[PDB]
């Protein structure tokens, strides 16, 4: 019944704060929402460096409301040359009444040294090393890399079985897949969505193209 705006959220370390904005799509009881924060090994965490408001709010049927996310100053310590990764979690109680579901979002804190022009892509410099198994995929850059899909063509990496895996910033995971003539690397924006790109090997070493 209580729904969110997006299915991943940056937070731009320019901005003291930003907002989500959920929903009661239950139109006849209404929700209790919980609200709180974790860090990277998803251990709540309730003093900062980010925090949620409000921890709880009622919403009415069918009602649309809003968490406020806002930074401590100790959110000067973290490291300002890599995105530092948080979860926002939001519960949903229902009513006295006589599963409960509850969504959990990655939060990327990104520090205004790392910011980026509006949908210029650094994904595109994910490289990949051809390995015995599959892949080795590198991530040489400050951000973390969602990757969902690989294949030796679109359809196959958008459709294909796989185990998400995520990349740290500035880091590399090895991947056990078939040997692609040119592969295509299915990956989630900022946006949510999920966009593909398309390699092309000189060797043993996959480069996107140009």
């Amino acid at each position: 019944a209580v729904s969110l705006d997006r299915t991943r959220a940056v937070f731009d370390g320019s901005e003291k704060s930003m907002t989500l904005d959920i929903s009661n799509d239950n139109k006849q009881l209404p929700y209790l929402a919980q609200a709180w924060i974790e860090n990277e090994n998803q251990e709540k965490i309730i003093t900062g460096p980010v925090i949620a408001t409000p921890p709880v709010q009622r919403l009415e049927p069918g009602a649309k409301s809003m968490v406020r996310l806002s930074t401590t100053p100790d959110i000067s310590k973290l490291p300002q040359d890599r995105e530092s990764l948080f979860y926002f979690n939001l519960r949903e109680i229902p009513p006295r009444s006589e599963i409960a579901l509850q969504t959990k979002i990655k939060l990327f804190y990104r520090p205004a040294a790392i910011k980026t022009r509006p949908n210029e892509v650094w994904q595109d410099q994910l490289i990949l090393n051809k390995v015995s198994g599959g892949y080795r995929i590198e991530n040489p850059t400050p951000y973390y890399v969602t990757v969902i899909g690989l294949g030796g063509s679109e359809k196959q990496a958008e459709e294909g079985e796989f185990e998400t895996v995520m990349l740290s910033p500035r880091s590399e995971q090895t991947v056990k897949s078939a040997n692609y003539n040119t592969p295509y690397l299915s990956y989630i924006n900022d946006y949510g969505g999920r966009p593909v790109l398309s390699f092309i090997c000189n060797g043993s070493r996959c480069s996107v193209k140009k």
